């Protein structure tokens, strides 16, 4: 039996929304994002990761290009063959592409494995989203209503199930019986409502929010 609405960050387990700049490492964000969270789960510290690490070392073994996007499955692939990620303090972000500059000393977290959602099942999310935690998804973001959006919940007709753009969902609820995934993005705090943005749920697999899901986990 599930929650009618989840928020994690009301549990603590989010950290402040990022600014990415003038680089595609959304995919980075995502994936930092969800296992920021589960590090708090497990060791009741709440630290950023560093999405530079994932930008400058997950790179062309991964299928990723840096600030030319990527995934977050590989992304927690690279974290589990790496036997670690950087926090962000110490491996800071730069928004462009660098040398691997990974260094254990500063190892604040370990990835043991990752789970992969089915395609386009918004319930199994929301069973993901309650049960496990924030949830790496990739959102059809190709359209002006996406980045212009302040407040209310987000539908956008021309959205497809294509995903081109990694955010992470925190959480969902409803607006006045109006479903919605609470979704954290990466462009700063002028984004949406302070960087977050409510996301039309349940309405078969809106902007392919449900497309991709993936989080990891620490034993
Ligand atoms: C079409 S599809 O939706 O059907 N789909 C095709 C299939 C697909 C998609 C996504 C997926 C899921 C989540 C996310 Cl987030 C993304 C993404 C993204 C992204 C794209 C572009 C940007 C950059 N934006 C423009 C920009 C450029 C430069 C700058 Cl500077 C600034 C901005 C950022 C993030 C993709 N997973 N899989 C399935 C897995 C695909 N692989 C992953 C790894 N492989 C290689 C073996 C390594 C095999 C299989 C997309």
């Amino acid at each position: 039996i599930l929650p009618d609405s989840v928020d994690w960050r009301e549990k603590g387990c989010v950290t402040e929304v990022k600014y990415q700049g003038s680089c595609g490492a959304s995919w980075a964000f995502s994936a930092v994002g969800a296992l920021e969270a589960q590090l708090k789960l497990k060791t009741g510290k709440l630290v950023s990761l560093s999405a530079q690490n994932l930008v400058d070392c997950s790179t062309e073994k991964y299928g990723n290009k840096g600030c030319n996007g990527g995934f977050m499955t590989t992304a927690f692939q690279y974290i589990i063959d790496n036997k670690g990620i950087d926090s962000d303090a110490s491996y800071p972000y730069k928004a462009m592409d660098q040398k691997c500059q990974y260094d254990s000393k500063y190892r604040a977290a370990t990835c043991s494995k990752y789970t992969e959602l089915p395609y386009g099942r918004e319930d199994v999310l929301k069973e993901a989203v309650a049960n496990k935690g924030p949830v790496s998804v990739g959102v059809d973001a190709r359209h002006p209503s996406f980045f212009l959006y302040r407040s209310g919940v987000y539908y956008e007709p021309s959205c497809t199930q294509n995903v081109n753009h990694g955010v992470l969902v925190v959480g969902y609820g409803d607006l006045n019986g109006k479903e919605y995934w609470l979704v954290k993005n990466s462009w700063g705090h002028n984004f949406g409502e302070e960087g977050y943005i409510r996301m039309a749920r349940n309405k078969g697999n809106h902007c392919g929010i449900a497309s991709f899901p993936s989080y990891p986990e620490i034993l």
